[PDB]
């Protein structure tokens, strides 16, 4: 069994590797990556995703989230207050104001220190969830806004043509601001590169372990797991690397740069935080060993986790007893 300690692995395919993404998914789980939950890729040097970032400042920020954090230090939750509208040429001025900016630091060690001592007593704003793309049109090799869509992957598995589309999305980031434990949407894959900026710190749970950390998690938030069965999916808790290891959580992590992606493979919990002002990319991509995972995943039925329309036919046909009560969730 490959990677069978569920390590995060680093991968750096050649050009030449870099032009098929089905393949090197395939690739990079033959040599056991998706045990961690977590891949690190760095594209071979020739790549560029896009000529520049020089032009990015007007892009809005419809809604910025202001996260507030109520619990200790450890363990947490935070809700989303929304903000007025802003540019990314101010919110960038913003992240890089006193209140905001990155404090002095060593490393990212240090850096790590001061955000789970220190994060609930602020709020950063984060710009997420911004539909859009900055990958130029022209870069051809893992560009994410031209990925296979994840209904024409059900369908070439599976036969049903379904309604939907799939595009990415953009995350704009300060110092704090944070992405609370889950998996995906339908246990799907996620992919996400870093255009730009300061570092993103990612923990992991290996897909395999994924239940130890909701047992964990209903523990330590029990209000919100009286509430629903799977309140994982309201993207809303925080638990520190400290307290993962006081409960024998096993995890990993590692940091994100500027030029690199990351692929979380189904149900691979993860949860980090953004080092400053940056922005990154991301979207949901199924392959054909997500299928089974798809069918399993669980559901929030409670109408928190509200989520996006083509969810309705990933539940409708791979979980066709559980449709009902998750689209009056929906409702
Ligand atoms: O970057 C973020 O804030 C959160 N990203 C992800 O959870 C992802 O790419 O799956
Ligand atoms: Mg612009
Ligand atoms: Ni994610
Ligand atoms: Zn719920």
């Amino acid at each position: 069994a490959q990677n069978p300690n569920c390590n995060i692995m680093i991968f750096h395919p050649t050009k030449e590797e870099f032009n098929d993404f089905d393949k090197y998914i395939a690739y990079m789980e033959s040599q056991g990556a998706h045990r961690a939950g977590l891949a690190k890729i760095i594209p071979p040097k020739e790549w560029k995703a896009r000529e520049t970032y020089d032009n990015i400042s007007e892009i809005l920020i419809a809604t910025p989230l202001q996260q507030v954090a109520s619990g200790r230090a450890g363990v947490f939750t935070q809700y989303h207050k929304k903000k007025k509208a802003m540019t990314v040429g101010e919110y960038r001025h913003l992240a890089n104001s006193k209140k905001y900016q990155t404090p002095p630091h060593q490393n990212f060690e240090d850096l790590e220190r001061k955000y789970w001592k220190n994060r609930i007593y602020n709020s950063p704003i984060y710009g997420a969830d911004i539909s859009g793309s900055l990958f130029d049109e022209n870069t051809k090799q893992w560009n994410l806004g031209h990925l296979g869509t994840i209904q024409d992957l059900l369908e070439k598995e599976c036969g049903v043509v379904i309604e939907g589309v799939n595009t990415p999305y953009l995350y704009f980031g300060m110092w704090k601001t944070t992405f609370a434990w889950h998996t995906e949407d339908m246990d799907l894959y996620s992919i996400n590169y870093l255009h730009l900026g300061e570092p993103k710190t990612w923990y992991v749970v290996p897909p395999e372990h994924g239940q130890r950390l909701e047992r964990l998690a209903r523990e330590l938030f029990p209000g919100s797991s009286r509430g629903c069965g799977a309140f994982l999916r309201h993207k809303v808790a925080l638990i520190s690397p400290t307290v993962l290891k006081e409960n024998g959580i096993p995890f990993n992590r590692i940091t994100q740069e500027a030029g690199e992606f990351m692929v979380t493979f189904p149900y691979g919990y993860h949860a980090g935080f953004n080092h400053g002002f940056n922005c990154a990319e991301a979207i949901n991509f199924a392959t054909p060993r997500w299928i089974d995972y798809g069918k399993m995943a669980s559901q929030c039925s409670c109408g928190e986790a509200r989520v996006t329309f083509s969810m309705d036919a990933f539940v409708r046909i791979l979980q066709p007893e559980r449709y009902d009560l998750w689209k009056r969730g929906q409702d």
